């Protein structure tokens, strides 16, 4: 796997969003992998639905702002044979009734393939499909407060997760020790890190959980 990746640099990822007071992390999860799948397979992205997702995916298992899995989300999206863009079908951080419209479908999928539970696994992932959702113990002030740098919390949890973002690529920090990191697009609008995003630790025995759930699309 190469030393560092950023899909971001490739154009498979789509501007911060932020998902409000709504428990919708999983919806902007989702729609950030298969942004990036359905890039690399038309070579165009495309803003994706998440209300078209909090709408709709009940049957899936999702529960709106009440919180869902990305699994689900891409479930939904084979069952219904679909998802609307963003432009079409915008975010209203409220759970409504379904709308979605077949007109405006610009995705699709054929599945999903869950990651094995390990950070050489996600790794590889990362560098061979393209940005990967995950799930993350965000559950300490830390994380809420994060400004920059390498995200590390003692209390960190690798098992119990509450929270859906993106893994967008990895790195280090050129500066001491214990200097990789995760590249995640949260979904927690632009001012909140860095840009929107955290680099948190990586090869620290799978901190906050971030190998523990992780997953993508098949297109
Ligand atoms: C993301 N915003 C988010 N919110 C929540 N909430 C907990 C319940 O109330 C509102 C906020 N939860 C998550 N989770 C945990 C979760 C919730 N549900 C509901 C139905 C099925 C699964 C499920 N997981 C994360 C979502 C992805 C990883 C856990 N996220």
């Amino acid at each position: 796997a190469p030393r560092s990746v950023d899909w971001r640099e490739k154009g498979y990822v789509t501007p911060v969003k932020n998902q409000g007071q709504c428990g919708s992390c999983w919806a902007f999860s989702a729609t950030g992998a298969l942004e990036g799948q359905m890039f690399r397979k038309t070579g165009r992205l495309i803003s994706l639905s998440e209300q078209n997702l909090v709408d709709c995916s009940g049957p899936q298992g999702n529960e709106g702002c009440n919180g869902g899995l990305m699994d689900y989300a891409f479930q939904y999206v084979q069952d219904n044979g679909g998802l609307d863009s963003e432009e079409s079908y915008p975010y209203e951080a409220t759970e409504e009734s379904c709308k979605y419209n077949p007109k405006y479908s610009v995705a699709n999928d054929t599945g999903f393939v869950d990651i094995p539970k390990q950070e050489k696994a996600l790794m590889k992932a990362v560098a061979t499909v393209g940005p990967i959702s995950v799930a993350i113990d965000a559950g300490h002030e830390s994380f809420l407060f994060y400004k920059e740098g390498i995200y590390f919390e003692p209390d960190c949890s690798s098992e119990d997760m509450d929270h859906g973002v993106l893994v967008v690529g990895y790195g280090f920090e050129s500066t001491s020790d214990n200097n990789k990191y995760w590249l995640v697009k949260n979904s927690w609008g632009e001012e909140w890190g860095m840009g929107g995003y955290v680099k948190m630790a990586k090869d620290r025995r799978n901190h906050c959980g971030i190998a523990s759930a992780a997953s993508y699309p098949t297109v």
